[PDB]
């Protein structure tokens, strides 16, 4: 780009791919990310220009918003490493549960900030939170499903994850709620804590039933309308819910206490991220600086 020479493509999201730049006239390290097209339109232009009042310490900084040529360019403050590079460069060791408690903490007061301000980020994975070398993490991306919504790829043949999608977004609730955020992150840190996805579904049906298998399959007892839901169907296998010690070992009780919180499947029963900053989890809370090698 005429104002950047990039450095490098840094990834490819759901919406368009990301680059590591530098400002040719500043100088700055950024992260610039390619928008997908017929004209762009302006309702999103604006939820965008929106974002740019969103600072917080754990959301990545958007910088700037430059609409040109059916391509949207959105200039980020460029972060070192993703979670999901870190936490296969810590496979064979585990991410050490001081810094996984950390990172959880300091996600939710991200989210807790986001969602007080009624934004909604709708797909947290590995791939979207932001690591530096002094030991805190951001949110990223936020999607914009809202601002557009995801078709049916990211934008030019590339599978989506589903593995830390809602279940009310697989059963087809078309109003999403900030619970579908506090789901996702719950699925984030039992990933950090086994060093395996918790719900690592290749299809919508395949992530339903992996949830189901392992928490149950939901019925208007624990989940009131349920059966009501788009694509709920009778005829949905009825599995018994695991015990939970089974599912996230080693973690602790406290731990395992909040992560049940986080995955309950009645969003009206999942815990804000205001209320679990508070679980007794946090009480020894600390800010480890993790070892990267970039
Ligand atoms: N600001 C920003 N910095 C990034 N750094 C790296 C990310 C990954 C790696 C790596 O895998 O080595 C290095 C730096 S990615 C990013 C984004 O704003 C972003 C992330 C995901 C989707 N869209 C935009």
């Amino acid at each position: 780009m005429e104002n950047f020479q990039k450095v490098e493509k840094i990834g490819e999201g759901t919406y368009g791919v990301v680059y590591k730049a530098r400002n040719k006239l500043t100088g700055e390290v950024v992260a610039l990310k390619k928008i997908r097209t017929e004209g762009v339109p302006s309702t999103a232009i604006r939820e965008i220009s929106l974002l740019k009042e969103l600072n917080h310490p754990n959301i990545v900084k958007l910088l700037d918003v430059i609409h040109t040529e059916n391509k949207l360019y959105l200039v980020f403050e460029f972060l070192h490493q993703d979670l999901k590079k870190f936490m296969d460069a810590s496979a064979l060791t585990g991410i050490p549960l001081p810094l996984i408690k950390s990172y959880l903490f300091q996600l939710l007061q991200g989210l807790a900030f986001c969602h007080s301000h009624r934004v909604l980020h709708r797909d947290l994975k590995p791939q979207n939170l932001l690591i530096n070398t002094e030991g805190a993490i951001k949110l990223a991306d936020f999607g914009l499903a809202r601002a557009f919504g995801v078709p049916v790829r990211t934008y030019t043949h590339e599978v989506v994850t589903l593995w830390y999608r809602a279940p009310e977004i697989l059963l087809g609730c078309k109003y999403y709620s900030t619970a579908v955020d506090i789901w996702s992150l719950g699925c984030i840190f039992a990933e950090m804590v086994t060093r395996r996805a918790l719900f690592p579904g290749d299809s919508e049906i395949d992530q339903l039933f992996r949830i189901f298998r392992t928490l149950g399959t939901p019925d208007e007892v624990v989940w009131p309308g349920v059966t009501s839901m788009p694509d709920y169907k009778p005829s949905f296998p009825k599995w018994a819910r695991q015990d939970f010690s089974k599912v996230v070992p080693p973690l602790d009780e406290d731990g395992r206490s909040l992560l049940s919180q986080m995955l309950h499947y009645d969003p009206n029963k999942r815990i804000s991220a205001k209320a679990a900053l508070a679980h007794p989890f946090f009480q020894d809370v600390t800010k480890p600086v993790p070892h990267l090698r970039l």
